[PDB]
């Protein structure tokens, strides 16, 4: 069915009661690159963990089929994860290693300079214990891990907005969008960019935890507020 459906939506931190959020009703189905957009602190990371299970919901379960019955989905909610490793490693993370692969995916991440700035290249030891890097530079690394595992479903929190500069997340974006229309698969991002927050593409917008719609663009134009005008 739909990959990310959910009909009550009532998850919860505490284990008994008091619902964060409740009255969840979307429906994306396979294919259905849905980006999630909101006000600040509007519950976008509890949804996003409800979308991937990890709060206790309260009405029932939201109810899930095999993409092509299911629950591994891809996720990386706020902060970079970083294993205290090498680069090269973290970006596979456990995955098959093609030199076409892992080129186009440092072209989208734009890591080249990271790299060769490094002495030792990717072989630095990423995080803790290790070399220190930038907050931005540690974010480009964790989104470009979750899309390097080609994946049905990817979810993303904050790609541009951990680094707003445009050479990088351009050519993110441009690797992004391209890379979701030949594998057509899910993609769903919460992020704050206005550069590419309207789209032909679904978006869905969260507010006081909950979602008005999750539909195409014209919703922005029906709904009374056009997102203040840009």
């Amino acid at each position: 069915n739909f990959c990310v459906q959910i009909i009550g939506g009532f998850f919860t931190w505490t284990p008994d009661g008091i619902p964060t959020l409740s009255n969840i009703t979307i429906r994306i189905p396979r294919g259905q690159l849905t980006m999630i957009v909101g006000q600040v602190g509007c519950g976008k990371s509890s949804l996003l963990l409800a979308t991937l299970g990890e709060m206790q919901k309260v009405s029932g379960a939201v109810f899930w089929n095999s993409n092509l019955s299911r629950g591994p989905v891809a996720y990386a909610s706020q902060k970079p994860w970083l294993l205290n490793a090498t680069v090269e490693e973290n970006i596979t993370f456990e995955s098959p290693f093609n030199k076409q692969r892992y080129k186009m995916v440092i072209e989208a991440c734009s890591l080249q300079p990271d790299i060769d700035i490094l002495p030792h290249g990717d072989q630095t030891q990423i995080g803790e214990r290790g070399i220190n890097l930038s907050g931005g530079q540690r974010q480009r690394i964790s989104v470009a891990r979750a899309l390097y595992q080609q994946t049905n479903v990817v979810f993303l929190d904050d790609p541009f907005s951990a680094l707003d500069v445009h050479l990088s997340d351009h050519l993110m974006q441009a690797g992004i969008l391209e890379l979701l229309r030949d594998d057509k698969r899910t993609v769903v991002l919460v992020t704050h960019k206005l550069q590419y927050l309207p789209h032909a593409d679904w978006i869905i917008a969260m507010k006081d935890g909950t979602i008005q719609r999750e539909g195409t663009l014209k919703d922005f134009q029906r709904s009374e507020c056009q997102l203040f005008e840009h």
